């Protein structure tokens, strides 16, 4: 069964934009994490242990749930134990490195891939993650696209996050992503071939990078 | 887009158990009415015009949304315009007869159908529709399966409504016949499955037409 | 200890304005009903037994809590037993008659009273009670001032309810209350003076009439 | 006039006991901060500019509202602008010092004062402000009395905070357990100390006679 249900995302902030979705977190035991999208809705499924682990580890997403989430119902108090476990870290350089390195892979290999929508979705994930992580290190808790652009005013932050649900395949994405990486003083990881990025993602445990690279194939 | 979102059903009452689903209503403009079931969740999609019509027509489901629904968000105020349009009727005999007639068909043809799940679900619909309507007529707003059996205490109400969540099969026909007796029900003047199709079309029993043709699939 | 808190009124409808208050209902065990107003906040205190009684008696205020109230927290489920006990009556002529009789007393004696604020509050109470009850009798659940004037289109409904928080002493209030009473085919009860209004309110169990009458003095 | 309403405190955590209150925050334009207490309810009134200031200055109480408060309604979106302005400070030693100095004053002079109630309220504030400051510096967000004693397990932490006879023995036992140092101060030198260190709560308490 489903122990608890939380509204998060822009709907929990009372904000909306052109193609906004509705974000719902369903806590149910004995299931591996997954999500289902259905006509502008998004259902995120987590088991209770994974929810508590994200708080103990100080996941940026866990910070969002505790900062802006709204409980719809909670029959087990799992969201209370979730907030009790939350430990906000002082250093998110690991998350910054993941978004940094995947941005370089997408720059080197993603701009002509067939799955344009996945590239755009994950280009935004890179810029979003770096912006969220850098702001938390500075003592701020920011998650909305409009506020990330104002609080982390690097080159093309708004444009690149705006790709999150776009099928835009213009080559101006490559020039803008390169300008953003330059504005944050990014350096490409010591890799070249696609196979080397795979090994580097494994070495640095960049799960989203591995999922993105493999997902672009088919 | 999605203007408003409402939690309804047993979760909105804090009465979810093990077999319970999670009921969510999403108001989206332009979409045709449909539902989607995903891992114990049920998403109901309506356009604003359809939502207001159910209020003006005093639909039993609309009374549930207005009485027990818990608004999660509503950017357009559509739920307020929904409640201002609500007109509870003093007479729900039309809805009562729809469930009464379909109950007779399921008693006469559904007890040995292949799709046992659909028959069990639609048997629960007949009993629940009748219980809800009778209680609204007396001035009560009741929708919990447990409270429907206490406030509408007819024979086997809890057992038959429980058939949606499914059990003592092959005694269902006896329990359904017992319920039809306790409500002083009468079978409509039909005696063929085609005569049931004809009766459902005259009386505009859409749930019956869907049920009958759904058992053939 | 406060076991449950509910938001009601216009804030729960998402349509409060600059002149609105914030309506909060607090349930505390072993306490008699009373109200405390604080910097445009209104705190209503009830015990669980009084709350559930208003549902069983079908109080018009209880209908509002059930169809428009939003729970802030509820550690005892008292709002769940509240809704299970609700019984909407087919007739509210008693509440209508209470509002009519008090309106006539204010018209006959209150238009030059010292406590103008109390008179303006209870004038709005009379018209609101009558409008709410009539709309409930017709199967509708209306409570906001704007919708009451639209759904109960009688003379000066909007103006008279607008006196709720007004210190206006103009005699135009008296002419408007008379025009309203004439539009609902109201008739003054067979009472001569102020003492006969007292004996009438006591005989007819008009608690609000007795409270208002002695409130001016 | 009231544009936003928020529930905070233990009721927002669903952890109210027999002696709890109901904490409500009302944002009202053009008012000075003040609070009304009505039959176990606590209404706190703020203007939007003051609410955003507490976020920009990283007030401990602002962090509580952002991570634990439950919005009842918000007609202006001020709570989102409130959360956008939040800047968690890298250090809260200033707050810890304020609570430490006042505790030493109350230990040296307030254990037999007339207003026994006010002494118990400010003593709890000292221990609570110190505990909450530790929790924020460590990245935690649950400011309940049980969480404070659990995460800050010094002697008699739950006893002192639980003060809303034996009070002196356990207050000194707390200062000893945290290796606290009394500031170099008489009761008149405690005044000159709070004034120099800008301990507002220490000033208003001593004159008692978020
Ligand atoms: N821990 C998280 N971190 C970052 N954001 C998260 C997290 N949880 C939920 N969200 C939000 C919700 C919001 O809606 C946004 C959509 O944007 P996103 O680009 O999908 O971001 C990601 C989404 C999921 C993952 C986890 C997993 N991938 C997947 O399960 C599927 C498989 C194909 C498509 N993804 C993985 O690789 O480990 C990683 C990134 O994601
Ligand atoms: N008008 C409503 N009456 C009762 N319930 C409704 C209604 N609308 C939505 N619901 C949800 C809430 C609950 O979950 C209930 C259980 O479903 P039921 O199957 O028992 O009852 C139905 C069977 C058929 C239909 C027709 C629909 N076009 C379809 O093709 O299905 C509709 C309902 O359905
Ligand atoms: N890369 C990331 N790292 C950590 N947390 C992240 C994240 N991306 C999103 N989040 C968090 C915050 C979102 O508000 C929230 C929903 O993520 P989302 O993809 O739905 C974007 P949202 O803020 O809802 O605006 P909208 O376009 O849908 O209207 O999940
Ligand atoms: N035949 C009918 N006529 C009018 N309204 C009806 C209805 N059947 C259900 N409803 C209303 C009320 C349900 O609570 C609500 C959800 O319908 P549901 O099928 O999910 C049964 P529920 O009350 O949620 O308990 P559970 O077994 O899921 O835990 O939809
Ligand atoms: N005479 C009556 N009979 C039955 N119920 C009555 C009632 N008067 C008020 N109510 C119910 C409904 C109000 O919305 C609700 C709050 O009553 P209220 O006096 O605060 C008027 P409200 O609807 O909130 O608009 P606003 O002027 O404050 O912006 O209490
Ligand atoms: N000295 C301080 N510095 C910063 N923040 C402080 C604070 N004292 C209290 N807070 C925050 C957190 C409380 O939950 C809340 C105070 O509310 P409260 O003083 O009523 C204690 P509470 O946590 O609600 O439990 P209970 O005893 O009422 O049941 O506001
Ligand atoms: N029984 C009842 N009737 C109407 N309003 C009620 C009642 N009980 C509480 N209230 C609340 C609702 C109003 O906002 C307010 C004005 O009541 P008023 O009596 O108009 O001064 O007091
Ligand atoms: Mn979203
Ligand atoms: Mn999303
Ligand atoms: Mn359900
Ligand atoms: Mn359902
Ligand atoms: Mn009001
Ligand atoms: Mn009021
Ligand atoms: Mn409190
Ligand atoms: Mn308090």
């Amino acid at each position: 069964s489903i122990e608890a249900l939380m509204l998060f995302g822009s709907a929990a902030r009372g904000e909306s934009d052109k193609n906004s979705d509705v974000d719902l977190l369903a806590v149910t035991s004995g299931v591996r994490p997954f999500s289902k999208k259905t006509e502008q809705t998004e259902l995120q499924f987590l088991n209770p242990e994974e929810l508590l682990r994200s708080a103990s580890d100080g996941d940026l997403f866990a910070i969002h749930l505790a900062f802006e989430g709204k409980i719809i119902f909670d029959t087990t108090g799992v969201f209370t134990r979730f907030k009790e476990r939350l430990v906000i870290r002082k250093d998110y350089g690991r998350e910054i490195k993941w978004g940094n390195d995947l941005a370089w892979y997408l720059l080197d290999f993603g701009m002509n891939a067939e799955n344009t929508t996945l590239v755009n979705k994950r280009i935004a994930w890179c810029v979003r993650t770096i912006a969220i992580a850098r702001l938390v290190e500075s003592g701020k808790i920011i998650f909305s696209p409009r506020a990330l652009a104002k609080e982390f005013p690097r080159k093309h932050v708004s444009d690149l996050i705006g790709l999150a649900r776009s099928d835009e395949d213009s080559q101006t994405r490559k020039r803008r992503l390169a300008g953003f990486l330059d504005s944050i003083d990014s350096s490409r990881p010591s890799v070249s071939s696609e196979q080397e990025y795979v090994s580097h993602f494994e070495r640095t445990e960049n799960r989203v990078g591995l999922q993105t690279l493999h997902g672009l194939k088919k």
